[PDB]
């Protein structure tokens, strides 16, 4: 049945400003020049970025909300062991490392993003049989 | 499977607008002090409560899109009947009570809520065994 | 289990200005009449028929996320095979047609729509026993 389920919204503009202020979580999700990039709130490399972004919160709220989530505070480590790539058509694929793929190899997430204007949107289920 | 399925937009602006002017199904949601904190568009009770009502809204339209929905119009009391509230940490809880708690006793509630500048959205996934 | 799913955010703005530009896709989804009704994006056409859009670009995303896609192009007549309506109540329906109504005779499609201000969205979950 269904394991977990997030749902995130993301300010494309504000993302922009965040995106590329030095830190662990953004250094660890995108490169430095993916950063650079998205530091212009009107470039296509922000929107693209804001949607993986967002499909990455979603996928970690969707675990958080799960029985996988053992206490309030995020584990270590979660944002490099969860991340969400898109392959060259836009679609969205999750990864997995660390702790995070060892407890969830028997479970599915399903994602989806989008984008328009100055909003990015998407949704994750976490699933198992 | 899956019983039902809701997502809702709430204009965080409008929201302020609606959110105190007297009435039961705000009444019945949100007490008057949180609806005047939340009557100031700036607030982060507006941004916030915005969220729950999304949350609220995306359970409704879960609800009204499924088998236990007999009639186009929403039965009475189905606002005080369904609640959504936030844990110290912003995470979501569904509350039934009355003829809905009753009727809905054997499915599973999903919800996820988010927000961003002048947006609250929230999805909602009814499902059963 | 769950097949696909897909979530689609649409500027209301943007779409008014798109959706009376002559060309297949849109001629296939809406009216000529129904487009020039909600070419004026202040108009309920406008915001309407962008949920409708939302709902069934969701639908095609979930569907192109899912094992029934063989390509990464979109199959032709996809536009004219998956139609999302509403009733008189503003609740959406799916209409196959085509060979993916053939193809998807045994999967469920939910979907739910929503708008507000400058922005439609709506969710689709393509699940099967």
């Amino acid at each position: 049945a269904i394991v977990g389920v997030g749902i995130d919204l993301v300010s494309i503009p504000d993302f922009a400003e965040q995106v590329d202020r030095p830190g662990t979580v953004f250094a660890e999700t995108f490169t430095p020049g993916e950063r650079r990039d998205a530091a212009d709130k009107s470039s296509s490399a922000a929107r693209h970025l804001a949607a993986r972004w967002a499909a990455k919160e979603a996928v970690i709220k969707a675990w958080s909300s799960s029985r996988f989530s053992k206490r309030p505070a995020l584990p270590e480590g979660i944002h490099r062991d969860i991340e969400v790539v898109t392959d060259m058509w836009g679609r969205p694929k999750v990864r997995l490392s660390g702790e995070i793929a060892k407890h969830l190899e028997d479970v599915t997430i399903h994602v989806s993003l989008t984008h328009e204007d100055q909003t990015a949107a998407a949704v994750a289920i976490i699933e198992e049989p």
